[PDB]
């Protein structure tokens, strides 16, 4: 069964009220529902999704005639007007390792319903265009389960003689089933509040383990920032007098926006300076923000169907990105977002699983929680902002909510509102949702008479879903610099400005920027103005100029990225010829000017010193030997490390001095640490023996996790025995901290040392490792899967190991397995010996009896 967007039809039934009652016992939990049903297409059979053990079903209090087949329950004869359905189900939550539905974690009970988990709790119409008002009663042993939560307001509760107690939660806002949540357990509470702009108090409650409670203060503060910001930037206000957040250690995703009761992977909720990196702190802020932002972009307005997922996720990622940029370091954070997009989304769009931001079809929707839908999604939203300016963007938002509050809508609807609110036509803009693949811009510039003539071509390649790709609406932001690097004005569309947005809408256009009276070098796609590859024929000297002098952060960074890229290409040539490495003399010149320029933002400096990844370097190539790209990259870094070794120590020391013992998270302090960690990595490349020194004062350097992580990362590839001793000490010191143990496993899994495969196989049996825990599994196995020299070992060991673990995880958690199997996405682009080995492994996965739909769908795309 494949689901197609073209077949969407409205539901035959609506569900008006959903009354749930949960009776929690050992080992089983019994769910009794009462649904109020409203026929839309009278006489149609009533069709309910469900997979929990069914004990009884009734229509108006009476035993119903029905049939159960697969995961559907069908009742043929049903009233021609309002009726009730009552379903009784039974669940064994300790047996649930998929972590979808109602499941156990650390002795407590949690739910995860998006996208189709609710049907694992009860039989229901489990689709997001069906919206109902829920009231949830929960009964459980008081001592084992003192804390009992669901969405909305708590309106009643009591005690029973036998030790049980009960609560009743009423959520007055209609909602689709994926936004339901229940939590039951012995949990510590952290209390606070925010007062909305119209003077209402909102009680905030974070729930964690008793031991984890001291690590939740920064999450709380981030939430209060996020609430404030949604008021001031979007005019959005919270709509209940309670907001609850619950941390859980077994969780497949990052976090979940259930209405008034968000549930969060601990890793996006818990931090202190001793156990979390500054980056961990920044993740907490974006993710807490993100989930709070969903309250409007997702909850108040939800999705008509899952094909529309990006209507909530692209827009909400844009929101969280804007929140973080407004808090601090906007340009640096923009680049970070771009780099992530190019490093993970682009390879997606170039590979077997490429899909549109709004898929036309899917077998299993859990496979479409992807970088394309989320990050490419946010870029598309961002382009509306680019075309319309902030004020015009907020007008779209207003009309969006005016029209669609309380509805389940589509990406077309969102487009229409940005279009109608500003009286502009965005018909062509729809292709950003329906056409997959990364557009490629070919660009030429000519200065003749006093005009700079900029010719621009676009193609979008075929992807596996679609061959025909029509030209798109693509904004390209541009500047010019003279030989001395200063801004240059030009005349475009009437105005004389120093920058413009050129709007490419055709296969090829020329843009005339008139009034130029200097030799100029153009700066293109400023701010990464659209998610595309641009080729322009720049000299190295042109790049050196852009880098030293250009006013836009991205374009300066892209220029360094481009030099790094050219240097790696040069390295591949010589190593391939068996000759000495190139001298990269201009590059080294440029790095030196970056290292030494003290007017550069510290974090930005750090990004300028980052070399593109192996996946970026093999973009577009065929017959890839990943190790040869890896050896080329490694050679560059070794050259940079050795060549500038003493400047790496000095930068380090300047950064230490600037940090000034301010060990707590702050954007300012974090910037210095980011730079200090880049130096540590280069130093330990050039001089692995410096590890013994580092060890001698480890205590003294380990003033926070940012420092321990950065030192541990820098040595992680060192073949010294000391590397192993330090990891073992790290495991020992932080053995009770599960999020820190995830770091240990990530280090084990990512190491470039020659023995990583066996060290990984020992880690599987470490007393703190659980294959059944998604954080752990990703940490060790996911990391190994991305470890280029080891995953792509010529002997096939890496591919065989990963394929076994795909097979093994998929028996309890198909989601984690389907994410893992994507490590093989490069299959058809590898050189023949590795391709054969990859194809064998994918055949072996395919051959497993009982293989999930999740993994099957992915292996099909790679193999067939
Ligand atoms: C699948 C679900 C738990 C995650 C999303 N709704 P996000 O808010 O993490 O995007
Ligand atoms: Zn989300």
């Amino acid at each position: 069964t494949v689901h197609y967007l073209k077949d969407y039809q409205t539901p035959a039934y609506h569900i008006l009220k959903t009354d749930l009652h949960f009776d929690i016992n050992e080992p089983q939990t019994v769910v009794k529902s009462r649904l109020t049903v409203e026929p839309q297409r009278v006489g149609e059979p009533l069709v309910l999704d469900g997979s929990a053990k069914l004990l009884s079903v009734k229509i108006n209090g009476a035993a119903a005639d029905y049939v159960l087949e697969g995961e559907t329950l069908t009742i043929a004869g049903v009233p021609s007007e309002r009726f009730t359905v009552e379903v009784e189900t039974e669940i064994l939550p300790a047996e649930n390792k998929s972590l979808m539905g109602l499941y156990a974690s650390g002795g407590n009970l949690f739910t995860q319903c998006e996208p189709e988990g609710f049907r694992k709790i009860t039989f229901y119409i489990d689709r997001p265009d069906v919206m109902s008002k829920f009231t949830t009663t929960i009964v459980a042993d008081k001592k084992r389960y003192p804390v009992l939560l669901s969405n909305g307001n708590k309106i009643d509760g009591g005690e029973f003689s036998d030790g049980r107690h009960w609560v009743k939660w009423e959520d007055p806002f209609s909602k689709p089933s994926y936004l339901f949540a229940l939590v039951a357990g012995d949990l510590a509470v952290t209390e606070d509040y925010f007062t909305t702009m119209s003077g209402r108090n909102v009680k905030i409650e974070f729930y964690t383990t008793e031991a984890d409670k001291p690590k939740v203060g920064f999450a709380v503060e981030s939430l209060k920032n996020a609430m404030k910001w949604d008021e001031t930037r979007f005019g959005l206000e919270y709509d209940l007098d309670i907001f609850m957040v619950v941390a859980v250690g077994d969780f497949n995703m990052g976090a979940m926006e259930n209405k008034g009761l968000n549930i969060f992977n601990t890793k996006f909720v818990l931090a202190d300076s001793r156990t979390a990196t500054d980056t961990d702190f920044e993740g907490i802020e974006s993710v807490v923000g993100h989930e709070y932002f969903h309250n409007w972009t997702g909850n108040r307005v939800t999705c008509r169907d899952w094909f529309q997922l990006s209507l909530k996720e692209g827009l909400t990622v844009f929101r969280d990105q804007e929140f973080s940029g407004d808090r601090a370091s906007r340009a640096v954070r923009r680049i970070e977002n771009i780099r992530l997009l190019r490093q993970h989304q682009f390879p997606e769009d170039a590979g077997p699983t490429a899909h549109p931001v709004r898929p036309a079809s899917y077998e299993e929707m859990n496979n479409f929680y992807t970088m394309t839908v989320y990050e490419k999604g946010a870029e598309v939203v961002r382009m509306y902002h680019t075309l319309l300016g902030e004020e015009g963007f907020q007008k779209g938002m207003k009309l969006y909510f005016q029209r669609h509050d309380g509805q389940a809508v589509t990406c077309d609807d969102f487009r229409a509102a940005m279009a109608d609110a500003n009286g502009i036509n965005l018909d062509q803009f729809a292709l950003w949702y329906s056409q997959a693949g990364t557009p490629v811009l070919e660009a030429e510039g000519r200065l003749k008479n006093n005009i700079f003539e900029l010719t621009v071509k676009q193609t979008v390649p075929p992807t596996p879903d679609m061959t025909d790709k029509q030209p798109m609406m693509i904004p390209v932001k541009v500047g010019l610099l003279n030989r001395n690097g200063e801004a240059v004005a030009f005349d475009y569309q009437g105005k004389r400005a120093t920058e413009a947005v050129l709007l490419l809408t055709e296969a090829e256009q020329t843009f005339l920027l008139e009034g130029v009276t200097e030799a100029v070098v153009p700066s293109l796609l400023r701010g990464f103005s659209a998610p595309v590859h641009l080729n322009y024929p720049y000299s190295d000297d042109d790049l050196l100029l852009l880098l030293a002098h250009d006013s836009d952060a991205f374009t300066r960074w892209e220029a360094a990225q481009t030099l790094y890229r050219r240097a790696v290409a040069a390295n591949l040539a010589t190593l391939s010829d068996g000759v000495e490495l190139p001298k990269h003399e201009k590059l080294l010149a440029a790095v030196e000017k970056v290292i030494s320029d003290d007017l550069l933002d510290n974090a930005f400096k750090a990004l300028l010193l980052g070399v593109p990844s192996e996946a970026e370097l093999w973009d577009g190539a065929e017959n890839i030997d990943p190790l040869r790209y890896h050896q080329a990259r490694e050679a560059l870094l070794d050259t940079l490390a050795v060549h500038f070794l003493p400047k790496w120590h000095e930068l380090n020391r300047q950064a230490a001095k600037q940090e000034n013992q301010s060990y707590e998270y702050s954007p300012e302090a974090a910037g210095w640490r980011t730079l200090r960690n880049v130096c540590r990595a280069f130093v330990l490349r050039a001089d692995p023996a410096h590890i013994e020194t580092v060890a001698e004062k480890y205590g003294e350097m380990a003033q926070n996790m940012t420092h321990e992580w950065g030192i541990l990362s820098a040595v992680n590839g060192n073949e010294s025995d000391t590397r192993n001793r330090l990891l073992a000490q790290f495991a020992d010191k932080f053995s009770d901290d599960a999020l820190v143990m995830d770091k240990y496993f990530a280090l084990v899994g990512s190491s470039r040392r020659s023995d990583t495969l066996q060290q990984v196989r020992t880690a599987l049996q470490h007393p703190k490792f659980s294959l059944e825990n998604p954080n752990k599994a990703r940490s060790l196995i996911g990391s190994f899967s991305r470890n280029v020299p080891h995953f792509h070992a010529e002997d096939g060991s890496g591919y065989r190991f990963i394929a076994d673990k795909v097979i093994e995880i998929d028996r309890f958690n198909p989601q984690v397995a389907a994410r893992l199997v994507q490590a093989f996405n490069l299959c058809n682009k590898l050189e023949p010996h590795r391709k054969n080995l990859v194809k064998q492994a994918l055949q072996r996965i395919r051959a497993q009896e009982g293989l999930s739909k999740d993994v099957g769908e992915i292996v099909g795309k790679i193999l067939d």
